[PDB]
């Protein structure tokens, strides 16, 4: 449900990393289901344990999505107690947001079993380091580009 919630050289290329990112989530989908979090809400708690205290004007701009679908994921967050909002009287998309004790607690423990997932499908596989990190490199070179364009 979290997964399913969330929704030529160069061709064969591009669909190698492209068409990994569904499967990849299926697979980690259940260490977030097992801490009552979906997908939307993971990544939003995670870029804020990043970079706390931050603002919903941030956060949205870090990761790209409009306020209306930030707002509404933030709200979910503090409702489940995962994030604390500086009360004050400014606007609510200015306020001061932080990972509770709560949050903190389910934040490590995702991103520690995401950690040894990683880890365990790379052990399945031929990939060695070298390979690993010149892979990295590529990538970058494509999102440099991704992003400058945007
Ligand atoms: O950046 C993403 O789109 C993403 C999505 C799901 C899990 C980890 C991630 O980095
Ligand atoms: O970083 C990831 O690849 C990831 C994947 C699934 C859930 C949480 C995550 O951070
Ligand atoms: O990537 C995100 O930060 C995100 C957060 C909420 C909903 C959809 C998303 O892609
Ligand atoms: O509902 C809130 O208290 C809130 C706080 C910060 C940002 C967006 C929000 O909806």
């Amino acid at each position: 449900t979290a997964a399913a919630k969330f929704e030529m050289l160069s061709q064969e290329f591009f669909n190698s990393f492209i068409t990994i990112y569904r499967p990849y989530l299926k697979l980690t989908e259940p260490i977030l289901e097992k801490h009552n979090i979906y997908y939307g809400q993971w990544l939003i708690l995670r870029d804020i344990a990043k970079h706390q205290p931050t603002t919903l004007i941030e956060i949205s701009h870090r990761r790209a999505i409009e306020k209306p679908t930030a707002r509404k994921t933030l709200k979910a967050l503090i409702e489940n107690d995962l994030i604390t909002v500086e009360n004050s009287l400014e606007d609510k998309r200015q306020k001061f947001l932080t990972l509770t004790p709560k949050g903190h607690e389910l934040y490590e423990i995702v991103c520690l079993d995401v950690q040894k997932l990683q880890q365990a499908v790379v052990a399945k596989t031929n990939i060695s380091q070298d390979q690993m990190q010149e892979t990295i490199n590529v990538m970058n070179q494509i999102h440099e580009i991704l992003l400058k364009e945007a």
